[PDB]
DNA sequence: GACCACGCACCC
DNA sequence: AAACGGGTGCGTGGTC
């Protein structure tokens, strides 16, 4: 490309080169532009930003993020990861798409604005005549890199002096605990390793082994050995406590304090758009969408994710998403009705787990029914489900014959989505989001039959995905007018922070957005809670 | 210091 | 652990 002086024309394709890969903590190391056959490459990459009126390239969202970081609207525009994202959800890095498409990412400014230019011309031309992956892009994905982008850059309050102080507290059950599993052992060792205590207890004190590890087939320690062992030795339950504590503690408790950004006061996180093989969304850096929540230590920690002064968090979650979504992609009459009548069957699997009547459902019931509901939806079998409710073999693969046997159209819409993945290669979502899944065809059947639930959870889950992109689209033009900001995404979940006086009415509004935002055979249904912190305002 | 593989625990 | 799916982060152990 001919080399040309800063500024660029309106139009041309950014590229730049960050000290880090996060943008909220990244210098701006270089920035450069490509257009019309020209290359431009800033002097000063700061002050250049004030020139462009829009980040058109290779991870535009990124140097968005920089931008309002320093005070610049600069919002996102085209870039070729969403395109070769959409055509092959594979296409998940920089590097990986060059050399796909047409390029080489390097480190060098110029030659990334050059390279987004060119892949750009060559993805927009594969996605010729694809008009539903282009309406994805026009429709979803362009326009929620810039909703992703002001995400990033608000940033969440956390409440640091009150996870310093819980720190405190759980090093001191830490030690307790861990003092109390040497006694038991008879001797000490790093309980933090897996080898270690693998020796100790399937060697040294001679406990049962019960499954083995993936990659190198050791003795497993797992949660789900440990939870089976729970009464083989008293050491047991020390080492499941002890497991909980330390992975909160270090991966939660003492990290996140240490991450508010020092012009902001708040934590934040990265969304990352094109990193999952079904069309969610990932958080990264640190990950905002695996806080904890079941345990009473766990919700001690969400409480920490405050609302700033004056201002209140709200938080709505889709009911029985997939589940809803299930019911429009199989066209079951059975399910519509379920859901056309009010039911819920994540309370009505846990009545009958727990033998106790639908009132008094606490939960965690209904998140253990969760998991059946979707372990037995997506493939598990009966013996695992046998072993999960404590129940005979015969009764769990009863209970499975009946779930299947109460939706029918399921059963013919899995097979119906499998025959279409092995001949197309690949299956879609209900926009026509696109994962290919070649194992379909495999020889082996547990290769096979791993690819099969693969292939036909990505429609429900990715449809899902899709409507949740669709609503934030529309959904955060409204929140601006109101005064509101939209904070994080949990897959299924939005938590907006409103100023007080109008928490009530950005709640409503935001609900029916979400409710309304594409209609399917059966209403989606939203929960909405208000509260000061993460926990209260999930009700 | 970095990278990785792995096992394990976090959530939807 | 297992014929649920989709993710990220930590500590260990090994390596460079
Ligand atoms: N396959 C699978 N998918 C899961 C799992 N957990 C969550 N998902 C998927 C399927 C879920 O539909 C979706 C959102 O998870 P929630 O909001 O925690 N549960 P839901 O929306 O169903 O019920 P409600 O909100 O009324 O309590 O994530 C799981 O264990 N397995
Ligand atoms: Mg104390
Ligand atoms: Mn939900
Ligand atoms: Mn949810």
């Amino acid at each position: 490309l001919e080399e040309a002086p800063w500024p660029p024309p309106e139009g041309a394709f950014v590229g730049f080169v960050l000290s880090r890969k996060e943008p909220m903590w990244a210098d701006l190391l270089a920035l450069a532009a490509a257009r019309g056959g020209r290359v431009h490459r800033a002097p000063e990459p700061y002050k250049a930003l004030r020139d462009l009126k829009e980040a058109r390239g290779l991870l535009a969202k990124d140097l968005s993020v920089l931008a309002l970081r320093e005070g610049l609207g600069l919002p996102p525009g085209d870039d070729p990861m969403l395109l070769a994202y959409l055509l092959d959800p594979s296409n998940t890095t920089p590097e990986g798409v060059a050399r796909r498409y047409g390029g080489e990412w390097t480190e060098e400014a110029g030659e990334r604005a050059a390279l987004s230019e060119r892949l750009f011309a060559n993805l927009w031309g594969r996605l010729e005549g694809e008009e539903r992956l282009l309406w994805l892009y026009r429709e979803v994905e362009r326009p929620l890199s810039a909703v992703l982008a002001h995400m990033e850059a608000t940033g969440v309050r956390l409440d640091v002096a009150y996870l310093r102080a819980l720190s405190l507290e759980v090093a001191e059950e830490i030690a307790r605990l861990e003092a109390e599993v040497f006694r038991l052992a008879g001797h000490p060792f790093n309980l933090n390793s897996r080898d270690q205590l693998e020796r100790v207890l399937f060697d040294e004190l001679g406990l049962p082994a019960i499954g083995k590890t993936e990659k190198t087939g050791k003795r497993s320690t797992s949660a789900a050995v440990l939870e089976a062992l729970r009464e083989a030795h008293p050491i047991v339950e020390k080492i499941l406590q002890y497991r909980e504590l330390t992975k909160l503690k270090s991966t939660y408790i003492d990290p996140l304090p240490d991450l508010i950004h020092p012009r902001t006061g708040r934590l934040h996180t990265r969304f990352n758009q094109t990193a999952t093989a079904t069309g969610r969304l990932s958080s990264s850096d640190p990950n905002l969408q695996n806080i904890p929540v079941r345990t009473p230590l766990g919700q001690r920690i969400r409480r920490a994710f405050i609302a700033e002064e004056g201002w209140l968090l709200v938080a709505l979650d889709y009911s029985q998403i997939e589940l809803r979504v299930l019911a429009h992609l199989s066209g079951d009459e059975n399910l519509i009705r379920v859901f056309q009548e009010g039911r819920d069957i994540h309370t009505e699997t846990a009545s009958w787990m727990f033998g106790v009547p639908r009132e008094a459902v606490d939960p965690l019931m209904r998140r253990a029914a969760k998991t059946i509901n979707f372990g037995v939806l997506y493939g598990m079998s009966a013996h695992r489900l046998s072993q999960e409710l404590a129940i005979p073999y015969e009764e769990a693969q009863a209970f499975i014959e009946r779930y299947f046997q109460s939706f029918p159209k399921v059963r013919a819409w899995i097979e119906k989505t499998l025959e279409e993945g092995r001949r197309r290669g690949y299956v879609e979502t209900l926009f026509g989001r696109r994962r290919y899944v070649p194992d379909l065809e495999a020889r082996v059947k547990s290769v096979r039959e791993a690819a099969e639930r693969m292939a036909f959870n990505m429609p429900v889950q990715g449809t899902a995905a899709d409507l949740m992109k669709l609503a934030m689209v529309k959904l955060f033009p409204r929140l601006e007018e109101m005064g509101a900001r939209m904070l994080l995404q949990v897959h299924d979940e939005l938590v907006l922070e409103a100023p007080k006086e109008r928490a009530e009415a950005v709640a409503r509004l935001a609900k029916e957005v979400m409710e309304g935002v594409y209609p399917l055979a059966v209403p989606l249904e939203v929960e909405v809670g208000i509260g000061e912190d993460w926990l209260s305002a999930k009700e």
